C-alpha cells in the first residue's frame, strides 16, 4: 500500500523543530510513504560525538541519493558551547552542506489566501534565489590602493586604481566570483525555474557596476540560449534580465509566480515559519530542502516544562513536499508527487479553512490581538493535517 | 501679512511636474509665504543654453542660502538628445548637486492612514538613508588577484589575496570609502535624526564583512558618543546599530518613526508619488529637498493634447514643507514652520478625508479597479489644498 519514494536522505534536526520533525514524520510521512531514509543526526548532540564527520557524510548522501531534506539545526554560538558543553564550535551545517554541494538556495514563503502579505495582490509566491567571500582592509593612512590582477603564467600585469587616499584614511574591500560559481548560480537558477515552470528574472545592477554585474547578465543570457532556450519556449517559461528597480518595480506590479535571482539570507516580509527554503545543484538533480526559519528558541523555552506552545510547522512540511515532489520527477513516480502535491494544499487548506496556528492568527488582528481561541497550538495541528489529507486522499486514492 | 522665509533657493523642474511645481507655487506657496527665491532653471531647455553652468551655480546657492528645493528634472538619455536636440548628455543633476554638496539622501514615503502599505502597522514613516564608485574587471583567465594597498610615502606595502583563479576565469571588483565619506554619511545621518527627533538605527553587515562594515559601525558609535550623545539623551532619541536582519526583523516588528541608515536608489513599497526625498550636508544646515519620484512621462504624454490627467503632487508639496520646516529651524521663524507643519496635514487630511488622486484610489481597490468617480484629477487637487489649508489657517492665524 505504502508509496515508493526510494532513497530520500534526511537530516535529524534540533530543539523544538526536531519533534515537529518527528511529529511530521510520525504523522504525515511514515503511515503513507515508504522510503529509503538514511537519516543522519545533525544534532549538535551528535556533533560532540563523531567530530563533525557525519555532516560531510550527510552531504555525500544527497550527492548520491540526489535528495536530502533538513530539519532546523542549531549553529554553535556563544550560548551553545557553554550550555551544551561543546568540544568546539562546529561549522554551520547550512554552509557545511552548501559549500560541499555548491548549489543555490531558493527561499519562498507559501501563499495562504487568507493571511496578510507585503502585497495583497500576490497570488503565487516569488521564489527569491540569491548568490549570497571578500577581503576587506582599513588602509589606515593616505596611500593609493590598487587591485592588480597578476596572471599565473607571467603574462602582463593588470593594474587598477581603486582610489588614492589623501585627507584622512580610507577603507576598501576585494570581491570576486568565478564562472564556475556563476554558472553554478546559473544552471541552478534555470533548473529551479524549470521545475517550478515559472518565469525566471535575473537582476543585477548593470549600469551601476558594468563589467562585474554585466558578466552575470552575460552568463545567463549565454546559457538561456545555448542550453535552456528550447525547454523554455516549450512550457512558455522565459528568462528576462531586468535592473534591480526595473525588477522591483514589477515585483508588486506583478502578482508572482516567477523565480527571482538576486546578486548582492532571510529578508522578505513573510513570517519565518511561512517561508520554505530549497537548495539545488546546477545538475538539476541533488535537491536539499529545508525549513527557512530558525530552530525556534521560543516555544522551546516553553517546551521543557510542559506548557502549551503554538508553532507553525508548515515550512518543515514543505521541506518534505519539495523533497518528495523533486523526488518523484527524478524517479518518475507519479504517485509520490501526487502525495506531495496534495499535501501542500492539505497544509494550505487547513489555514484556508481559517484554522491556523498562532503566528498566522497573531498576524491577522495584530500581535497582542492573538488569543488561544483564535488559533490552535502546535501538537494539535499535526492532527488536522493527516485528517484533511487522508480524506483528500480518500476520494483521490 | 505674508510670512518671512528669507532665502530659499529653488530648482525649476521639468515636464509634467514643472507645472505641478508652478501650480504648487501659484497656489500653496506664493499667496502665503514671502521668500527670497533665487529660482534657477534646471530644465534641460536651460541645459542647452548655459552649458551646465547654472547647475553648479544652483548647487552653490544652497551652499550659501542653506536651503534648496527641487522639482523633478529629466536626466538626458537616448530619447532626450534626439527629441530635444540636445548638444550633449548633461550630468544627472541629482548627482550633480549631490557630488557638490556631498550629503546624504533620506527617502521616506508619507503616511496617509487610509492608504495601503507594506505594513498596515506602520504609524509613522521609516526614513531610509543610504550611502549609495567601484572598479570592476573580468580577469579573463587563471591568475591570482591581489588588492594591494601601496602607501603614499614608501611605507611597507600591504598585500591581500582576493582569490587565485584556476579552473576557468573569474571576475572581481574594488570598492572603497573614506572617513570623510562615512562621517559625511554619519553627521548627516545624526542631524537627520535630530530634526526628525526619531531614533537612529545604523545597520551594516558586520559579521559577513568584518573590517569594512565594522568601520561604519565603528564611526557612528564613535560619533554617537563624542558628539551627539547629549543631544540624544535630551529628547530621548537613541542610536542603536543593528544587523541588517536584526534590523529588518524589527522593521515590521516596529511601527516606524526612526531614521534608518543603509550600507549597500528607490526601492520601498510606497508609490513613487508618496515618497519625499531630502538631501542634507553633515553641517546640519544645507538641506536640499525634492520629490522622490520620476518626472512623470505618463500624464505628460496625456498632457500636451489637453486630456484630463490625474497625478499626485504630494512629494512636491513636501519638498516645500521640508524645505520650509528646515528653513525655519535654521532661521528660528516659528511662523514659517507652522505654515509648513500645517501644510503637511492639509496634504494628509484631504486624502484622510478620502478625497485623493488616482494612484491612491487606484491602489485601494486594485489597479484596473480605479475609476474617475473614485478619485480626483491633477489640476483640481491643488484647489482643495489651499482651501483646506486657508481654513486650517483661518482658525489658527
Ligand atoms: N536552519 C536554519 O536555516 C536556521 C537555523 N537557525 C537556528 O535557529 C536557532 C535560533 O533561533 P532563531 O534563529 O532566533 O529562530 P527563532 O524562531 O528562535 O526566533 C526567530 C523567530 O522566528 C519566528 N518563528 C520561527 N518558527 C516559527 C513558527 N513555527 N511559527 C511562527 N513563528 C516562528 C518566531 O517569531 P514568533 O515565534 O514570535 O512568531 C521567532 O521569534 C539557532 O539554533 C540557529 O542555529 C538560525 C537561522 C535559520
Ligand atoms: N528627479 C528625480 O529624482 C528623478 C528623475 N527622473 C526623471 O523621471 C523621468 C522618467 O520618468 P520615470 O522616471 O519613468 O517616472 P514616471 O513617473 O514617468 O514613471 C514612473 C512611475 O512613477 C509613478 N508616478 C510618478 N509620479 C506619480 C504621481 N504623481 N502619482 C502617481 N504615480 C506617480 C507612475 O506610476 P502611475 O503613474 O502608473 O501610478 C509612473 O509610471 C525622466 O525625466 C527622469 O530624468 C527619474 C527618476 C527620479
Amino acid at each position: 500500500k505504502k508509496i515508493s519514494g526510494g532513497s530520500v536522505v534526511e537530516m535529524q534536526g534540533d530543539e523544538m523543530t526536531r519533534i515537529i520533525w518527528e511529529l511530521i514524520k510520525e504523522k504525515l510521512i511514515f503511515p503513507y510513504v515508504e522510503l529509503d531514509l538514511h537519516s543522519y543526526d545533525l544534532g549538535i548532540e551528535n556533533r560532540d560525538a563523531t567530530n563533525d564527520q557525519v555532516t560531510k557524510d550527510a552531504a555525500e548522501a544527497i550527492k548520491k541519493h540526489n535528495v536530502g531534506v533538513k530539519c532546523a539545526t542549531i549553529t554553535p554560538d556563544e550560548k551553545r558551547v557553554e550550555e551544551f558543553k561543546l568540544k568546539q564550535m562546529w561549522k554551520s551545517p547550512n554552509g557545511t552542506i552548501r559549500n560541499i554541494l555548491g548549489g543555490t538556495v531558493f527561499r519562498e514563503a507559501i501563499i495562504c489566501k487568507n493571511i496578510p502579505r507585503l502585497v495583497s495582490g500576490w497570488v503565487k509566491p516569488i521564489i527569491i534565489g540569491c548568490h549570497a567571500r571578500a577581503t576587506d582592509f582599513v588602509v589606515p593612512g593616505p596611500g593609493k590602493v590598487e587591485i592588480t590582477y597578476t596572471p599565473s603564467d607571467g603574462t602582463q600585469k593588470v593594474t587598477y586604481l581603486v582610489h588614492n587616499f589623501e585627507e584622512g584614511g580610507g577603507v576598501a574591500m576585494g570581491m570576486y566570483n568565478q564562472d564556475k560559481s556563476i554558472e553554478d548560480f546559473a544552471h541552478s537558477s534555470f533548473q529551479m525555474a524549470l521545475s517550478k515552470g515559472w518565469p525566471l528574472y535575473l537582476s543585477t545592477k548593470n549600469t551601476i557596476l558594468k563589467k562585474y554585474d554585466g558578466r552575470f547578465k552575460d552568463i545567463f543570457q549565454e546559457i538561456y540560449d545555448k542550453q535552456y532556450k528550447s525547454q523554455f519556449e516549450a512550457q512558455k517559461i522565459w528568462y528576462e534580465h531586468r535592473l534591480i528597480d526595473d525588477m522591483v518595480a514589477q515585483a508588486m506590479k506583478s502578482e508572482g509566480g516567477f523565480i527571482w535571482a538576486c546578486k548582492n539570507v532571510a529578508q522578505g516580509y513573510g513570517s519565518l515559519g511561512m517561508m520554505t527554503s530549497v537548495l539545488v545543484c546546477p545538475d538539476g538533480k541533488t535537491v536539499e530542502a529545508e525549513a527557512a526559519h530558525g530552530t525556534v528558541t521560543r516555544h522551546y523555552r516553553m517546551y521543557q516544562k510542559g506548557q502549551e506552545t503554538s508553532t507553525n510547522p508548515i515550512a518543515s512540511i514543505f521541506a518534505w513536499t519539495r523533497g518528495l515532489a523533486h523526488r518523484a520527477k527524478l524517479d518518475n513516480n507519479k504517485e509520490l508527487a501526487f502525495f506531495a502535491n496534495a499535501l501542500e494544499e492539505v497544509s494550505i487548506e487547513t489555514i484556508e479553512a481559517g484554522f491556523m496556528t498562532k503566528d498566522l492568527a497573531a498576524c491577522i488582528k495584530g500581535l497582542p490581538n492573538v488569543q488561544r481561541s483564535d488559533y490552535l497550538n502546535t501538537f494539535e495541528f499535526m492532527d488536522k493535517l493527516g485528517e484533511n489529507l487522508k480524506i483528500k486522499l480518500a476520494q483521490a486514492k
